[PDB]
């Protein structure tokens, strides 16, 4: 239920934004934005992809990094071989914002994942408007019919949904929804505990045609390699990069791991 406190805050913040930027305007801005990059193709490149994350804080970690210049951080990440950059845009717990997403989009060539708690269609068009190529959808946040439509609406905008699951039952739900990319978060969003055995419990269960991303728990090459050994096509890494004095070297170590 950390999820739910995060979610009530999100719904209020979206409504307040929408009051200043109507759903019609954001729809128009999304429609008008340059088309999204082909994230599936990027995910299918040789090697384990490193999805490098821009994140200032979290409920679990507290303050991680000031990231005065998220564009510059994302530049380091691309220089280091990152496949995708994840930008957290939730303001109250993670101290992110859309501005970060704008800054990252303008500064890198690799695809950009908007990492936030997608509860409403507004945020989907908003993601597209602000340049996201990939959008996080959290199965534990979303009732199935809503999941299905959020997924459908994401893909109708050209974006790839990174459908995040924590359990085999969530996985099954994701698959039934039409997920092409499934992320397994070692972290339980209700309680914030990081169970590392998750990916390897779940990943074997998935069709081979589905792309598998290991979210969380990556401290270095050994964790990357372990997820790699359990079927990961890519890993998402944030805490160890944002707190680095040399994020490009930290990324480059992971990109070349093995
Ligand atoms: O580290 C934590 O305390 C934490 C709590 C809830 C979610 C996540 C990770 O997933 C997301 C999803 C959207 C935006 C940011 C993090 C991490």
């Amino acid at each position: 239920t950390v999820l739910d406190s995060i979610l009530e805050g999100v719904r209020a913040d979206v409504a307040a934004r929408e009051a200043s930027v109507s759903l019609s305007e954001i729809k128009a801005a999304a429609a008008a934005a340059p088309p999204p990059l082909d994230v599936m193709a990027a995910l299918r490149e040789p090697g384990i992809g490193v999805i490098a994350e821009v994140k200032r804080a979290s409920p679990s970690a507290g303050a991680l990094a000031t990231i005065a210049d998220p564009a510059k951080l994302a530049q380091a990440y691309q220089d280091g071989g990152a496949r995708i950059v994840s930008v957290v845009t939730e303001q109250r717990r993670f101290q992110g914002s859309l501005d970060d997403l704008d800054a990252v989009r303008a500064s890198v060539s690799i695809p950009v994942l908007r990492k936030d708690f997608v509860v409403q269609p507004y945020q989907i068009h908003e993601a597209r408007a602000h340049g996201a190529d990939m959008l996080l959808l959290i199965v534990a946040a979303l009732e199935q019919s809503v999941l299905v439509s959020m997924l459908d609406r994401t893909e109708s905008l050209g974006m790839t949904a990174l459908v995040e699951v924590h359990t085999e039952q969530e996985a099954d739900r994701a698959l039934k929804a039409g997920a092409k990319v499934i992320g397994v978060n070692a972290r339980d969003l209700m309680t914030l505990d990081v169970d590392r055995d998750c990916f390897a419990r779940i990943a074997p269960g998935l069709p081979s045609s589905v792309i598998r991303i290991a979210e969380s728990g990556v401290r270095g090459t050994a964790d990357l390699l372990a997820y790699a050994g359990a079927g990961a096509d890519a890993v998402l890494v944030g805490e160890g990069l944002v707190t680095s004095g040399d994020p490009r070297a930290a990324v480059a170590d992971l990109v070349t791991a093995g």
